[PDB]
């Protein structure tokens, strides 16, 4: 369901560019055994931008049929006109994932009235439940707790992916919602003072690599152990940070290979080949995380 | 030609969101008469964002049958991948378009040498001249001076719209680049300054309704004409804000409707109708500017 | 001591910008019958940027006399020279304080490892406690967590008053910390969630007019009550923006004014009388604190 | 004189830390030899944050003496008390200086209103010209162009150092204020930008180590001799970056130190001596400018 740890899982390729099945199989696989509550499906981590719609539904197709029912499948959604992301929305209706991660229009930076709009429009044209996700760093754009608010009121617009860090957030959008809409963290550095603060849970990249202690650390987070939680946190943390080193999910793919979970760690342009240094830096906050 | 006072013109629309024929052919006689240097077909201001490939080819193709060889085209060409850009742009080879109008990649946050990449592949694949876009506050990403100098030894990477509105750009630009490298603002606030520090022109919002004083306005730039210019820039200043006043391109829609030069000003969510305040702040910097 | 509900107490003046020695007493014995655990004089809040130092010493003396012994009293201590600093903090010694808050060097902008020679110089100049006060906004200048690391680890710098609102340092600063180094807000807004991540106070300026609220939001905080807390929070919240609707202490000092705790609320220059416009916004949100 | 290149003369030291007079002599013959307009005495970078009083007139009055009538001098006479700058600047009146360099009021962040108040008093009590100083990365306050406007109308107030580096409010300044009304640059990497666009001049750091060329860049814009004022400043632009690798006047003073210029590079604390890096940095800025 929507609550603990969340794996905005990487899009596994193979030296061509293309899904690697077997790859995503082994990392589904290792979710499953990890105690992963969730997968998105072709996220930011999972690179959306750079998958065409249909390349994006076989990987959420193939993504639901590996996960086997054994862990509930989120797939990403958004699109920045309206009408495409409607259609694209309805592309997963009665597929079998468990709900979407629909993203606020980038680029076009609409008003907050705008993002209601089409936000609602999105909502009554699907019966899936609707996570919205905030990323004012790549879209140029805030949906602000105010406009959450309002949109929280629509039947299947159940929680937010709030990944601007910022943490007064968490409580000016729960006393604005009720207490079933939740609030997942979009961003791993922070995620367990967003939980610390409220939060339900967290989407993240991290958990790629780290999934058993990410599952740990939140279901302590959620019996209210911060403290034995901040140990796991601290652990963890230059990996939180080292991640993004380089553009995600870049390092990301990197320790995916290099923990033999992946075959290749091949990207799409313009994402490009993690470089030397960076390959040392995430190598050395593996290492912290006792990964190797 | 990549001089002076070239427009991001509307895409203009019937009720239903479809394009309008016979606005459209206003808009560009309008633009032959009034001096205008170019029309940039499809950029952000056309709502690039929100028309699929079929509809961004037709208002390119339509704008090239209308314009009928009375004045150059420029075609937006974007795309966030680097093989989808790449797709893009061979749809409008021997088009009749003089270049493309290729924005940084949104979203996905690529570092530098990603950007270098991007620009270069879709450089590689094609005859035209491509124009890069930076426009940070809509892509996420910034493309800095030092990655522009490495693409403009590319043969067919002719110029950059700068949209920053960060004048220092200009002469970090210039400095790393060849005299024939076309310098062209994106910000219309800023427009003459960058002009009076060595850029060569500017690609316009304000243009749209003020195409005759954009054009002389950047005529008496390229002459040195500075203090002249910044009266009609004085008078025009208002509109240079004020078509920000809700996201473009609502305000400059509305104008544009308002003067007569477009049958309706819908357009297509995310963007919302104007407000009623929109409308009074709007009108008033027309009034400035004696176009009503 | 160091924890609950401190006030950053205005400095009220008379008619021509001298010390209200009635005034004084007046808000003294409110926060003595309020609950309020200690009085920070001549904070930020306490105008004293617009004191000279004798004038500064003097509302000092003057407040610990009042205060007599019934609640401690702190002293904003800043320099942003050394030298001066020592200085200014060498008259408080034996003076009946029971610590100093002491703000970064405003304006030089020192590096890091300036700003850890200043702090460390000043508290081995004298045995009062010293309270670090971050607040970049102000100064131009921030003191991070590293840093702060390495400060607590000399025996009389006790803690920090962190202004920045920016909620991730807390945990940032405790895990470099011992169990027994203090950490306060100095941002109204979000200290409840300041508190909530385990910081064990505020330095407040909402306090001011609100003694007993705060006060009892602080308890309820340090009792783990969240959700109590966020009751008083909420009636609050107002207040914690409205007080800053002009620049503080501007709109304190009405409102104390209007409460009838002091006689006027007059100001030194640069702060100017409060506008119209912003007397109403601040009458609001004492209605809706239940205060009028 | 208020044109041209004017130094903000460092205040050189011995290693007790009081200021050098055979040092302060060589760097005044120096700027008449080198063909500098004025000199800023106790500015930033004579560092004016940590003189008190007494010292600040003294290094004035001696800098006066040891000009002997060859250069105008201009005193930095800001302070964030009204009061006290009225007093600081009483102090210099008929002392020989030809104007004076006021602050923004740092600190304590007061409305456009109080800043308005706050120099048009000061102005009112003096004959000397008065030149606006906005920094707002130091005072977190940013003296807004309508400001500028209304205090050009004040007979002394003569003229604005705009150190923001923001190049728009050059000609946002200029359209609100008299064409007698001096627009100064206080931001070295952008000095000659700023001049391009209808500035007068540069209150300047590099003009420290740089006299000469500093002088002569500064009469090619005057002149509009723009492109050949730009091999100058590409030669600086090194030492224009790099003078700030550590918090001015740390590399500055270096500079003058290994030139010969002064005896020592010793500052006040909160600023630290140089680290090695920062001087391997600084030297190679030197010789790109070919003065080392
Ligand atoms: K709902
Ligand atoms: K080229
Ligand atoms: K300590
Ligand atoms: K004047």
């Amino acid at each position: 369901m929507f609550t603990g740890s969340i794996v905005a899982i990487v899009t596994p390729m193979d030296e061509k560019g293309n899904v690697c099945r077997a790859s995503l199989k082994k990392l589904i696989d290792y979710h499953v055994a990890s105690g992963t509550s969730a997968i998105v499906s072709v996220g930011t981590t999972g690179e959306w931008a750079t998958l065409n719609h249909d390349e994006h539904a076989d990987v959420v197709m193939m993504t639901l049929d590996l996960a086997d029912g054994r862990i509930p499948v989120i797939a990403g959604t958004g699109a920045n006109a309206t009408a495409e992301a409607i259609s694209l929305t309805q592309r997963f209706n009665d597929s079998g994932i468990v709900g979407c991660l629909t993203v606020t229009p980038y680029y076009n930076r609409p008003s907050q009235e705008g993002l209601y709009q089409h936000f609602k429009a999105i909502a009554e044209h699907t019966d899936l439940p609707q996570i919205l996700y905030n990323v004012p760093s790549r879209t140029g754009c805030d949906l602000l707790p105010e406009t959450v608010g309002r949109l929280a009121k629509v039947k299947n617009i159940i929680g937010i992916k709030e990944a601007t860090g910022n943490l007064t957030r968490v409580n000016q959008i729960k006393e604005l919602v009720s207490d079933d809409f939740v609030l997942l963290s979009g961003d791993d550095a922070s995620a367990l003072d967003f939980m610390q603060l409220g939060g339900h849970g967290v989407i993240s990249v991290t958990a790629n690599v780290a999934a058993r202690d990410m599952a740990q650390m939140c279901k302590l987070a959620a019996e209210g152990h911060f403290a034995e939680a901040r140990v796991i946190n601290q652990r963890l943390m230059p990996l939180h940070n080292k991640l993004f080193v380089e553009p995600n999910p870049i390092p990301v793919k990197w320790a995916c290979k290099e923990l033999g979970l992946v075959a290749t760690d091949t990207l799409r342009l313009p994402m490009t080949p993690i470089t030397d240094s960076g390959r040392e830096t995430v190598r050395a906050a593996l290492k912290h995380a006792g990964l190797l």
